[PDB]
C-alpha cells in the first residue's frame, strides 16, 4: 500500500531494531522515525545500504554480537559491522528450506528462548539457535500458540524491555507475556500525527 499516513489503508512488509531506534521496511522504500523524529521520511533503500536486495521479506537483528539479517527471496544477506558481505548470494536452502519456503512474513529472536521462529503465512516456525538444529517442519499455527495479534502477521520485531511490537494490516498491537495481554491498540500512523 502507499505510505500515506493521513489514510488508513497502510501496510509493511519487515521492520528491524538497531541500538533504540527502528526501521520500517517499504518495498524499496525506507520509514525512519525514532528517538528524535517528530515527522518520517520515505527514502530508498539502496539509497544507503549498497550491496542489500530490495524487497526485503523479514528483517531481525540480533542483539549479541551487533549484527543484522536482511531476508530477500530464497537468498539472504549477512550484515556486518554496518556492511553486509559482499558477495553474499546464500540460500536458505543452505539448510532451512523444508518444504517450498522462500517468502517469510517475518522473523524474531527471544532472548529469553535462545530460539528464532518466523511465519509463513498462516505457519509457526521455529530454529533453535543454541542446539542449532531446526525443528521438523513444525506446523504449529500463530494464533494459537499467541491469541490476540491475528493468524496473519506482517511485520515483527523485539523492541522493548520485555515486550513484542506485532502488527497486520493497519494495526500496531503489542503483546505482553506479563500474562499474554494486549494492552495497546494503535495504528501504524498513531506516532506521525494522523
Ligand atoms: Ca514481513
Amino acid at each position: 500500500m502507499e505510505p500515506a499516513l493521513c489514510d488508513p489503508n497502510l501496510s509493511f512488509d519487515a521492520v528491524t531494531t538497531v541500538g533504540n531506534k527502528i526501521f520500517f521496511f517499504k518495498d524499496r522504500f525506507f520509514w525512519l522515525k525514532v528517538s528524535e523524529r517528530p515527522k518520517t521520511s520515505v527514502n530508498l533503500i539502496s539509497s544507503l545500504w549498497p550491496t542489500l536486495p530490495s524487497g526485503i521479506e523479514a528483517a531481525y537483528e540480533i542483539e549479541a554480537r551487533n549484527q543484522v539479517f536482511l531476508f530477500k527471496d530464497d537468498k539472504y544477506w549477512l550484515i556486518s559491522n554496518l556492511r553486509p558481505e559482499p558477495n553474499y548470494p546464500k540460500s536458505i536452502h543452505s539448510f532451512g528450506f523444508p518444504n517450498f519456503v522462500k517468502k517469510i512474513d517475518a522473523a524474531v529472536f527471544n532472548p529469553r528462548f535462545y530460539r528464532t521462529y518466523f511465519f509463513v503465512d498462516n505457519q509457526y516456525w521455529r530454529y533453535d539457535e543454541r542446539r542449532q538444529m531446526m525443528d521438523p517442519g513444525y506446523p504449529k499455527l500463530i494464533t494459537k500458540n499467541f491469541q490476540g495479534i491475528g493468524p496473519k502477521i506482517d511485520a515483527v520485531f523485539y523492541s522493548k524491555n520485555k515486550y513484542y511490537y506485532f502488527f497486520q494490516g493497519s494495526n500496531q498491537f503489542e503483546y505482553d507475556f506479563l500474562l499474554q495481554r494486549i494492552t495497546k491498540t494503535l495504528k501504524s500512523n498513531s506516532w506521525f500525527g494522523c
